[PDB]
């Protein structure tokens, strides 16, 4: 049979988060 | 059984030279 | 051409500066 | 035949809403 | 009994008046 | 004996009556 | 400046139709 | 001199039928 | 004449049926 | 002795069947 | 008479921590 | 002298004890 299934997650532009100060959190369950 | 397509999300903010404090917080929790 | 159920959620944003710390709350859990 | 489908959503914004400060709040679980 | 059922929805917002603080609450979890 | 078809929707809006502050609050689950 | 008092709101919320898809997507801001 | 207060909110959301998978998605930014 | 300030938001939610997978995608950004 | 500021939110969600299924994704801002 | 500044921010889910399966994601950008 | 200033965060579930593992991720770049 075919079967198709890919996302795509993309999060704004804006002031970049650098060291230090700001910062970006990713948060991913376990790993494969 | 059913078939479906891909998608695709995606936010864009921008930002008059970037710099220090910005925060994000993406959490993925899920399994493949 | 085949076409299955398809989506797309796009968040543009265009403006000055706004103050210090932008912040970006966003879940993505997934499932089977 | 007939294919099914479904929509697109796009959320615009000058002006209002600049990056640094503003707060998003989006939830994208998943897909029954 | 399938037909094909799609749209595009855009929602632009943009106009001059006064202080920052903006917010964007949204829930997009899957659909029905 | 209804059929459906594309469609196409586009909204603009302009300063909200009264100071600026905005908030968008949408539930996004699924249609009728 | 005015004085203000407080108040007591309650809501519940069921549903009749058939099953239920649960969906609560709210922004609750403030007022000046 | 003088004093102020805010309001009570309460949502309760439950009924007998069918199926589950609930989302909620808030927005709760305060405002001074 | 001292400020003061108090609040109350209670959101309350349970449904039987079948699966499970709660979903809160929740920002509550913060005061000045 | 005397009121100040003060705030109070509450989120209760009740889920049995399946295995927990539960994805929370919330970002508490803050300021400096 | 110092003023004092506090919130109360509780989130209740009727689901300890199994194994591979609840998903927590919490971030707070800010700088004490 | 100085101002008082602290909050209350908390994220709370329970049910069955089950396993080592469930998945929480905290994010926080700060230092005393």
């Amino acid at each position: 049979g075919y079967e198709v299934h890919h996302q795509k997650l993309v999060f704004f532009a804006e002031d970049v988060g650098s060291n230090k100060g700001a910062i970006i959190g990713l948060m991913v369950g376990g790993v494969v």
